[PDB]
This record gives structure tokens, C-alpha cells and sequence, in this order.
């Protein structure tokens, strides 16, 4: 399933190519991703609740329009840095549940062991 | 009225000449709640900007935003937010490297020197 050929930030995680394979292990360091319980870990964009998650990932235009964009450069490297926040819709019916979905993958690896 | 572009959620909006970066995402500025990316032309043309495709290659897919990033949840008076932060390593060995950095530079904090 060729797909690592893509730049990290463009990869799509699936059954055939999981989160861990695409984006490395979940973990405490500032350079690692912290999101995803085991099911999402294994299934990526196949998980049965992906679309509910993905409704919050930004478009390309919003990624660069909403975020605080930075450049970090060290002797061996150059990184685009970014941070921001997405407000959830307090009126949406799904609100509670969206919070429960989100809160369960957020720091999940921490209750793997 | 205006467009039909603002009933989309912020994070899914896509600024064009017809509905520009200021309209979709608010003015650039110093604050942590605001974006800081874009020179006058990017802000005004958004996705019709000449070198959009060369900026946009650094935007993550939905899947990457969630597997690469450090995700959180903050609860203000505003509402509940999904927080996010990260670093996308640029490839030193793309011969477009040089050009990728200065292009990201043109736009980092560009609002500060706007005449």
C-alpha cells in the first residue's frame, strides 16, 4: 500500500497503513502526536467515528488563516510551526458527544499500559 | 446576503477573492486567538493567490492534523475549544527548499509592516 512516499503532513492513515506507521507513536514529547486510542491507532480514517472527528480538522485555507504560524531553524533543520484553537458549536445536538469522542482519544495512549 | 461561505464552519471555510482571509478568519494580529499569516495580497486573494499551491502543500490532511499534532480541549466563557499545535519538518533536500522558506517568510507576521 504505497503512501509513505507522501510528505508526512499529507499522509492518510488507514487499516493498511495505520497512525503509527504514518505519524509515529503517541507520546508525551512535544514532537509526537498525542491523539488516538487503539482503535483509531489501528484504523485511522477507517475508524467508525473518523467523520465525526474530521469535521474539526481545518481546510488548507483555514489552517493558514486561523493558526499562529512559525518557522524554527536549528543547525540541522527547518520546521513550520503552528498552533490554534477551533470553537465547537455549543448549539449543535452532537456537542456533548463530540466532546466525549474528542476527550477519549486526546491523551489515550496514557491508559494503554 | 454577501456569500454562502460563512455558514460553513470556520475551520472548513476557504477564503477566495470573493470571500477573503479577513472575511473568513478575521483580521491578522498580535493576539493568540488571531492568525498572523498573510501579506496584503494573500489576505485579499486567499486561495486565488498566485503561490497558494506552494503554501498549501504544507497544510496537513485531516488524518495528519490528528496524528501529527498535539491535541487538547480548553473550556472558557467563550465556549469549548479543540486546541492544536505542531511542527511540520520541511525537506532540506527538495530543490524548492530555499524558495519554500522565503515564501513562508514573506507571510509570517506580514501585517506588522503593512504601510
Amino acid at each position: 500500500a504505497e503512501a509513505s512516499k507522501k510528505p508526512r503532513q499529507k499522509r492518510t492513515a488507514t487499516k493498511q497503513y495505520n497512525v503509527t506507521q504514518a505519524f509515529g507513536r503517541r507520546g508525551p514529547e512535544q514532537t509526537q502526536g498525542n491523539f488516538g486510542d487503539q482503535d483509531l491507532i489501528r484504523q485511522g480514517t477507517d475508524y467508525k467515528h473518523w467523520p465525526q472527528i474530521a469535521q474539526f480538522a481545518p481546510s488548507a485555507s483555514a489552517f493558514f488563516g486561523m493558526s499562529r504560524i512559525g518557522m524554527e531553524v536549528t543547525p540541522s533543520g527547518t520546521w513550520l510551526t503552528y498552533h490554534g484553537a477551533i470553537k465547537l458549536d455549543d448549539k449543535d445536538p452532537q456537542f456533548k458527544d463530540n466532546v466525549i469522542l474528542l476527550n477519549k482519544h486526546i491523551d489515550a495512549y496514557k491508559t494503554f499500559p
